[PDB]
């Protein structure tokens, strides 16, 4: 099963207009099988949409008792939220999190 | 490990006064062991604000992208109070219903 880390870096301009970032999933001992793709911001804010939808799914029982530097800031932004679904069984195991890949 | 289930019944009345519950935890295949206590609706009211502060414990992170047939009642309620901590890994594995027995 391994267990998943996340880099989204290397930002390029593509001929057609847009910036692609790379996104490398590593399943790593110390030796990792690694996993790119390639991304733009759009499939992330889809993927951010599907998980946080997904996420703040909470409680259903009661208790009782009786200078274009900003795509830097879309990286890490990207790359923070890929980070933020690691340690949550339910966006870990998301099926929109491995159709992403 | 086996299965948990509960099971409050028998009202009792105690000499010095209060009425006691006999609380049957079942552990099961289809062959059981059991595990009897007597309890009154004191502990049980212990117990119940012990869960029910473990209970409601939720949310630290965010997201991002940029004719006194009223001991029937309680034994219900007892009983409503033991069956709701089953398929829970925060109340079934509380230290507060280990103690409990």
């Amino acid at each position: 099963d391994f267990l998943r880390h996340y880099t989204v870096s290397d930002p390029r301009t593509h001929p057609k207009g847009y910036t692609e970032y790379k996104v490398t999933a590593q399943f790593i001992p110390e030796d990792v099988k690694e996993v790119v793709v390639w991304k733009r911001y759009s499939d992330f804010r889809k993927l951010h949409g599907d998980l946080a939808y997904t996420h703040r799914n909470l409680f259903r029982r009661l208790e009782e008792f009786p200078e274009a530097s900003v795509i830097e800031e879309r990286r890490k932004g990207a790359e923070d939220l890929l980070r933020f679904t690691v340690h949550i069984p339910a966006l870990n195991n998301s099926p929109q999190l491995k159709e992403f890949f």
